[PDB]
């Protein structure tokens, strides 16, 4: 009979931004897909083509000034790390100064909007174009983080994502002898949902990301595969992660702190104050996405907050009006918001779930016998159902 989500151009296109292996291509809780050499060494690279929603770098500074523990503030200076002793205060902000004595980042967005150079129609996207046009002289491409209620795009100086261990970095000061601060990929139920952390080659489609990654929580369906003539929910599958929780906030922040996040990153060496990159390494891994990405909010029977959290690119989905599927790379919530919606170029449509019952029939499947139930597929209130219901009385004879 077929999966729905797939007997369609217009439902492939769409469950193929879910796939995060396909258009992002690279690590997500770490990203350092690709190596660029700087005056002659070999360095990681973040590569990934998607924005990160929420995602930001938790430094683990004292917590005695000079220390503000945000990596929005600048890269310190040597006077400055010279004054504070270890470990390096300050942020991972780029903080270069053009001839004119004109300062790079953070960047308004105001400039960007009203510059001819700036082709991308989307404020994101423009933050985005500036991170992959602009890098005494080298071919390195910083990631950035567009602060969204600010309209401050903020190119980062440091490339590094993750730094653990007494061995690497002190935590709150400790062990002193370090040059680094620790710090960590985190998201947060609460905090900073309105920073979209990226790579600079988000910037060279700046239009891109739009349609080819999963920016927003998709409301009202659960991830799915298709197997046994139907949509299995991750719930369904012997690999899949499930855990309970509070509030459907920490399940998105799970879906990407989870161990199994698509993670580019075992260092080989302590860096020195100023290494703002991290170094190739003969065996490190790129994940190209490849990871438990994936996850869903739903309450069970029995009234609980479940997190069903998985590492299949997904393929169908399944109805459940009260369930919030979240990636690693898109945000808490489903709204569009106004900073990816183009200032004027009309706006790329997504109608592949709207429907009306008259061209959109109840379809049933067969009986899988082994879990007695068939796919139900239907169109109530103009949007696509799709769930697995009891069998009829004679294939139930079969199972
Ligand atoms: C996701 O994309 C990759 C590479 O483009 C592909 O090999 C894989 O089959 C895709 N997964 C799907 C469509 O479920």
């Amino acid at each position: 009979s077929g999966n729905p989500f797939q007997a369609n151009v217009e439902m492939k296109t769409f469950m193929e931004r879910f796939n995060l292996t396909h258009h992002h291509q690279s690590g997500i809780y770490v990203d350092l897909g690709q190596d660029k050499e700087v005056d002659g060494t070999l360095y990681r690279e973040p590569a990934g083509l998607c924005p990160i929603w929420g995602k930001h770098i938790e430094l683990q500074q004292p917590d005695r000034p000079p220390y503000r523990n945000n990596f929005l503030e600048d890269v310190p200076t040597e006077k400055e790390y010279k004054q504070s002793g270890n470990p390096l205060p300050g942020g991972f902000n780029l903080n270069f100064v053009t001839p004119s004595g004109q300062r790079i980042s953070p960047f308004p967005m105001e400039l960007l909007e009203k510059n001819s150079n700036i082709k991308a129609s989307t404020d994101l996207g423009r933050c985005a174009e500036f991170a992959f046009k602009t890098v005494k002289a080298t071919k390195y491409r910083y990631p950035f983080v567009y602060d969204s209620k600010k309209r401050l795009c903020h190119i980062l100086a440091v490339s590094m994502q993750l730094m653990e261990g007494k061995k690497y970095c002190s935590v709150k000061g400790e062990p002193p002898d370090l040059t680094w601060y620790c710090f960590k990929p985190r998201k947060s139920v609460t905090e900073n949902h309105h920073l979209i952390y990226g790579s600079a080659y988000v910037g060279e489609n700046p239009d891109a990301f739009i349609s080819k990654c999963p920016n927003q929580a998709l409301r009202g369906y659960r991830f799915g595969v298709w197997k046994k003539g139907r949509c299995l929910d991750y719930t369904e599958l012997t690999d899949t992660v499930i855990e309970r929780v509070e509030s459907k906030a920490q399940c998105w922040v799970k879906t990407f702190e989870n161990d199994g996040v698509a993670s580019d990153q075992p260092l080989t060496s302590q860096a020195s104050w100023n290494d703002w990159w991290p170094l190739h390494q003969s065996d490190q891994p790129h994940s190209g996405g490849v990871g438990r990405n994936y996850g869903f909010y739903y309450v069970d029977t029995t009234g609980e907050g479940k997190c069903a959290l998985s590492d299949q690119v997904p393929d169908c989905l399944v109805s459940d009006s009260a369930a919030v599927s979240y990636t690693a790379a898109g945000s808490l919530s489903e709204e569009t918001p106004n900073f990816i919606i183009p200032s004027n170029t009309p706006p790329t449509p997504e109608t592949a779930l709207q429907c009306t019952a008259d061209k959109f029939p109840d379809s049933f499947g067969a009986c899988d016998v082994q879990a007695c139930k068939r796919q139900k597929t239907s169109c109530v209130g103009g949007q696509i159902q799709s769930t697995s219901v009891d069998c009829t009385a004679d294939e139930q004879n079969e199972c």
